């Protein structure tokens, strides 16, 4: 009996019944212990003696054996024990080798990481993906990963190692073709990686989530080509209540927190500091296989960010046989700033960027039905390169309502670069334009409409303080066609501006252009006593449907007209009043109106 | 000794002290095992031998025995083990039998569902409620359920069985008169049910929540009368970060994701696909016993939905002795579309519906202080039956600010049906009206004001592109009284519209109606050289307080007035200028204004 | 052998191998039991015999021994078992004694509270902090607490004891200088305390969170000086999805739910009932040591509240050597009401308060770049003391867009109290002003601008129903300077108001003041037949740049001007038309405009 009890089957001979309940199962101790499983149950030598983890022990084969075994019983949760650091020091074998994989995840096998998982110096200057849910080196030939959850209070530490070559890839968790998989509570830290977590593969997958995770210092070298902390490449998936922080200079130029690349995906309630970019919201044609060629129902909400480049980047593109489309997007409730930096020292600061494709093409995009509402954006006064929207590629629609934008430009695109075709750009009057950059705008147009064309668009400019340094509130170069559009500049804070709206090709004269803006106009009257006409000296008002006075009348003996219409020769005309006769000459501030 | 050790009391004779710590308790192994409990501890035959679960084993009595026992010790958490499917194959007995109950929940007894719970074919064509927290067949005589949490990565599978009769009810979890109860992480799938989860009973309960659950394919037949996935019938309760999906045709006509039926309830951060409706926000008088007759502090925020009918339905109603009231509601940050379907093939598409009671009555409602803000709504161009709001019952107030609505109608109610009494409907100018349905609106009014009366309301219409197909921007039939209201149509994109605002009963003449809209007006002048009057040929402008030109003047020799007032006979009059004399005749586009 | 097996080392001699897997570790039963730990492992007498908890057992030393031991092994999670109430009945010793501490938390040692922790009557009329993460009585000399998480379905019950003296402090969890610490799922109840949870210390700490907790009845006496349920005093931290309830009268006068006192902090998705205040958003100079002197990236979103005082209070202040600054704040998506109460029976009702410092100073604040958007606020009609914003201290900027405010005042400050200096106050026209207080406003100004000065501000007043009881829509006393500002009153619902905008110092005449509002004006014409001038009888319009008719013309034989300008003597003048000659005299409602 002593032999049996001291043997590995001993617990299988000690009887147990829950709480001495006579109605409970008559079990053995081993049965109850078998209800849970930990890395300790596989972390042993060939004789079955436990091995202590440590920097000189490679725990990989043992964790893999645990996963393989639990998988074979239909699943369960393997605990990675608290109070220990478990080092990984070799590559996995088989289907994950094509992904530089360390551990292969399996369906229905959850990992409760309570301790620490650390990469050993074997991985220095090498590629790696720590956990991989693909089962084949070719993702198109891979099976699915289902019902795999990684959670706990533990840590994945990437060892601080730099990339060896820019062409290498590194990742924390690649769920693969992933259905009902998640990471919750985990801290990913101290690395130079491409991604921390990737969900899905080219639209294959569903219901994958990253929640309450921390991502700290995951870019550290000039070799790192690019970094996006979470890449969401399956629909009905997203990122919620996470924390993302970088301290490296390199991160300010290369790092983004999230990629939302399939329909019905979201990024909410998260805090970002030290990154270049917040989130891309994109449909890549090359990623359209599993869920279609449309990214729709895309949500970026209630995030807090300090970034150095752009908050949300919108795009779509094409391959030889597939066209990507982006539509039905909402960006709301976010509070975002460009961190302290010199002008032009990081990628151009923006709340929204309409980004050209990876080859720089600006004529492949199909982006529409986007609502940007209830956000606040701030950039310090010295940051010349800061805009509410950098509109750098073709845009089929974007709507701004009730935001507060406090930066250098509202709408911007650089002259002599791309010439976007713009449709359905709507900037509602409820967007509040801050004053941080007042007096910084010499030579600059607040809305700098450097486009090929603008149609079906609305720009309602409302200032909230004076900035007499700017060249204009809104400027259209002669190369920009403008039609079926409404462009207004409210008069408040504009009395002393030389230029308010500027149409360098006289585009405001278009049949279906609806415009109003302030201007200074010189008038002269006829001599007649009584009701008497006043006429503008200049003849550039053939497009004006009505105008009205924004100036007081300092005179007693006469008054100019309150309101004006035009004449065929381009003069304004109105009827004033001469109490006493005489030719009058006045300079008046008018609101010029066309069809409004 | 061998006898004792091999007996069910054996573990109670093997000593243990935590980590050989001399300061720790000297325990027995059974004491430590007794800290946890699983279904295995009760899933046994009358001799105490464990029984394997499977499709031919009814696990119900064993799970019930586990719950009953743990309850008797003041509570705890019972694990339903991973790697097994536990089938239920009979009805429960006692107080839950009146609810077609399977398992009776008890207070302080949590269920950690890691494996799968599946209904056996016993339940085919039958009613059932899988988990029931009532302790009496009459809910009014039931005790409370407190501190009961169901959570884990597991699954409740309803076996795919159709309803046997439309009058049957099916549910997953009915917490009952439930205080501090929740479901977290669970997947409910593969059924034809009435509800997945119900919280509370007629206002009795508090602090009940559904979080991070999935609801997949829970309607599958034409027999199913109605489906709402979660019914929230207790205050201080709600649904967060859930996923709801249906694939059946029937679901598009009958299924809603959530009912919010008591005060201080919420629905946030969730994704819905394949349903008829998003959420009802309702006070039923028949449900007012536990928490009063007011549903207030109701929140529907930051959800993503593809539906076929209406997103949010508002209502309240009465019984013989109780009147229900709905107020203090916020609907914000949601992105919603009507999915691809033929016009009129599902219930009328809407973002907000003001829904008549279950008997069709439209004169029992008391709905006010609702804020709908920062949402986006889209319906494909062919969907005639799509509206920002279908206003089908009496409304005491609803406020729309800063939404983007891209569908056929803005405000709609069908003529020849109900005649709501409308008060305090506010449609702010910051609502952006999309252009998807441009050119589809022959014979249709964008705001079709088919009401008995409208008072204290604001409609500020702002187009963002042309749609010359529509009959009018806004139309009031002669049967609709209109008073103490502001109705404006911005001129942008309206120059070529025959009708902008239409008042078929000349209601715009009311003493406290404030209106402005564009119109085309024919004028003739007197012969006089110099300042000269122009008068309208028609006499239907007795209500106009001022008008101004929206047209250019192609003439050199004269100009019509910039601005006009009226005369007692209903003509417009203004003072223009004849450089040379002559009777003039012009047709001008004017902004007509009344009291604005 | 029997001796060994019955001894505390017995489990260390019974062999086990997971699921009889020949590839698994050959362990002993004690090894597997050692993977978990509970209070039972330390809750024993000096001979190692287990002690049952209860109201006459002080569990403190045992829980402390458990924490101290697990800490020494590098951490883990200690379960506090379900089905038992564990009483605490003495103070801790050492570093926590200076904090009236009971239990000392240690790094990496989590507490899974499943049962109940209750304070014994030892603590009646005494100070206490139940769990303390400081390790020194002087916080400036304390070490850090890291990686400490408290979670579960359990309860902390404060025994209902009143404070003994107002100067005492009581707390539930003081994490201290806390990095990666959290409380999740716990119910804190039945107390008279200062705080339930405090995060951080004077800016030291990071990544601390309170999620899914309940706070119920934590103020019960007149002795309690002040209460804030969660104080967030470290950056990158916040409160999400919590429930806060009070029933005591005292709570309505003293209690706030949250303090956000460091940068990158948030309060979201929570429900509050019975409190005085929602949240303070503040930078105290005295708290600036660990994270700097700026509170920025502050977020209060998507909360539901019934309160009696103010929802969000903004402030910053100074010490002898440090100045605090508050900027980059967003308050969005909240639905808030003042609960039923008599006027003036609790602190002044407000959605936003700009609060003077703790000494009452209103000239130390530096608050700017605040966005308040998409919120709804309601106060019952009798509550005179209710305002969208009580602006009681110096303000450098606050922006309101797309809110719905239904209360007595929009902007308020009490006359004869503080005289704030106001800059960059922006009230967009998209704010909807409710009608609950219509007819209650005798003697009152809707926007009561009781300030020293206002600059760079925008107030666009838009009514949505009539209230002829109010004295004015907006009033500036003569003591308030006004410059570089835009003040407009839309005409809708204003026709019968005697006063719309009132400038008691004629401030609207300022060179850079842009204003428009309705007024009634008496005019007389000259006798001349034909085009004929009309002039105002009064001479107080020297500041008017244009005016236009808001009245119809009941006359046939003449018409007054549609539009007017002014003259040097302060008369309005315009050109009307006398079909037949005669001196005319009319009273007209005009929109008066200055520079707009
Ligand atoms: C499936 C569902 O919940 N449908 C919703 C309707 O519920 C009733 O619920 C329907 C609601 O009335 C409407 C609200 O819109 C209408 O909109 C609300 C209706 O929406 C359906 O989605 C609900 O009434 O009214 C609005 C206000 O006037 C108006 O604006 C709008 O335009 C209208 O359309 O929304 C849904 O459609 C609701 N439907 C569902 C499926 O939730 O109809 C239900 C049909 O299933 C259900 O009635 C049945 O069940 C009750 C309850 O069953 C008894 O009690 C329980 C406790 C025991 O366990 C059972 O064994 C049984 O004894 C039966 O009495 C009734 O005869 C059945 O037809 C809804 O009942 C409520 O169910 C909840 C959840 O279980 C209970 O907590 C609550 O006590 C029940 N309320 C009442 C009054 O009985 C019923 O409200
Ligand atoms: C109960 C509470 O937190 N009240 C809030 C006030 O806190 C002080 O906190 C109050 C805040 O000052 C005000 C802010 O609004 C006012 O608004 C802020 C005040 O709001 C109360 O709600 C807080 O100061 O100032 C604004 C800015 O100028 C202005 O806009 C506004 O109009 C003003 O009204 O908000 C609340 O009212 C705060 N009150 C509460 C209860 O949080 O007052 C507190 C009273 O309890 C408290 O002071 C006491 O406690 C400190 C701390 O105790 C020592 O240190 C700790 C670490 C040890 O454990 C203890 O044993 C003890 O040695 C005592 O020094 C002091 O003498 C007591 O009166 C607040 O102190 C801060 O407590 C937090 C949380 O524990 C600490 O992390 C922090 O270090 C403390 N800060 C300071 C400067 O001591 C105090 O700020
Ligand atoms: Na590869
Ligand atoms: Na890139
Ligand atoms: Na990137
Ligand atoms: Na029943
Ligand atoms: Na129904
Ligand atoms: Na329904
Ligand atoms: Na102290
Ligand atoms: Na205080
Ligand atoms: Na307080």
């Amino acid at each position: 009996f002593r032999a049996i009890i001291e043997s590995p089957e001993g617990a299988g001979h000690v009887g147990y019944q829950y709480r001495r309940n006579t109605g409970s199962t008559m079990r053995m101790v081993s049965d109850v212990l078998d209800e849970r499983v930990s890395l300790w149950d596989f972390h042993c030598d060939p004789s079955g003696n436990v091995i202590q983890p440590g920097p000189n022990v490679d725990s990989r084969q043992y964790l893999q054996a645990a996963i393989d075994y639990v998988s074979s019983n239909g699943g369960g949760t393997i605990t990675i024990p608290a109070g220990y650091t478990w080092y990984l020091g070799s590559y996995g074998v088989g289907g994950i080798a094509g992904h530089s994989g360390i551990i292969q995840l399996r369906s229905n096998v959850n990992l409760n990481i309570e301790g620490r998982i650390h990469l050993s110096p074997f991985f220095d200057l090498k590629p790696f993906q720590v956990f991989v849910g693909f089962d084949n080196g070719d993702p198109a030939s891979s099976g699915n990963l289902e019902n795999c959850h990684i959670y706990g209070h533990g840590v994945v530490d990437f060892g601080g190692y730099e990339f060896g070559a820019s062409s290498q890839l590194r990742n924390g968790v690649a769920f693969g073709r992933s259905y009902n998989c998640s990471v919750t509570g985990i801290t990913f830290q101290n690395g130079d990686v491409t991604w921390a977590i990737t969900l899905g593969w080219n639209g294959y997958g569903s219901n994958c989530y990253v929640r309450k995770c921390r991502f700290i210092n995951l870019v550290n070298s000039s070799v790192n080509a690019d970094h996006s902390t979470v890449y969401v490449n399956c629909p009905y998936s997203g990122v919620e209540s996470c924390y993302f922080s970088m301290s490296s200079s390199f991160a300010r130029n290369i790092a983004c927190s999230v990629q939302l690349h399939q329909h019905d995906t979201f990024y909410r309630g998260s805090t970002v500091n030290g990154y270049c970019r917040g989130a891309y919201v994109v449909m890549h044609a090359a990623e359209a296989a599993g869920a279609g060629s449309y990214a729709y129902n895309m949500q970026v909400e209630n995030n807090i960010a300090v970034i150095y480049g752009q908050f949300v980047i919108l795009g779509s593109d094409v391959t030889a046989t597939v066209s990507g489309h982006l539509n039905d997007v909402i960006v709301s409730g976010n509070i975002v700033s460009i961190g302290e930096r010199a002008a032009f020292s990081a990628p151009f600061g923006a709340f929204i960027d309409i980004g050209p494709d990876n080859s720089g093409a600006s004529n492949v995009q199909d982006i529409q039905r986007v609502l940007v509402t209830g956000n606040s954006f701030y950039a310090p006064a010295n940051i010349t390169d800061s805009a509410a929207i950098t509109l750098r590629a073709n845009l089929n629609g974007c709507t701004f309502i009730a935001n507060n934008f406090d930066c250098r430009y509202m709408v911007y695109n650089a002259p002599g670069t791309t010439s976007p075709v713009v449709q359905n750009l709507v900037w509602d009057k409820s967007n509040v334009i801050g004053g941080t950059h007042a007096n910084q705008r010499a030579g600059q147009n607040l809305f700098d409409m450097q486009f090929a064309s603008v149609v079906n668009s609305t720009i309602e400019v409302q200032l909230s303080c004076e900035d007499l340094s700017m060249f204009s509130c809104i400027l259209f170069p002669a190369s920009c066609q403008l039609s079926y559009s409404k462009i207004t500049v409210d008069s408040a804070w504009t009395k002393s501006m030389s230029n308010t709206a500027v149409f360098e090709g006289n585009q405001q004269a278009g049949a279906n252009v609806y415009v109003s803006y302030p201007a200074t106009v010189n008038l002269t009257s006829y001599n007649t006593q009584g009701a008497v006409p006043f006429f503008s000296t200049d003849t550039n008002y053939a497009w004006v449907t009505s105008a009205y006075s924004l100036s007081i009348n300092e005179n007693l003996d006469f008054s100019p007209p309150a309101t004006y219409t035009n004449k065929a020769n381009g003069q304004l005309v109105g009827v004033g009043y001469n109490e006493i006769g005489g030719v009058r000459s006045v300079s008046v501030r008018l609101m010029l109106q066309r069809q409004v």
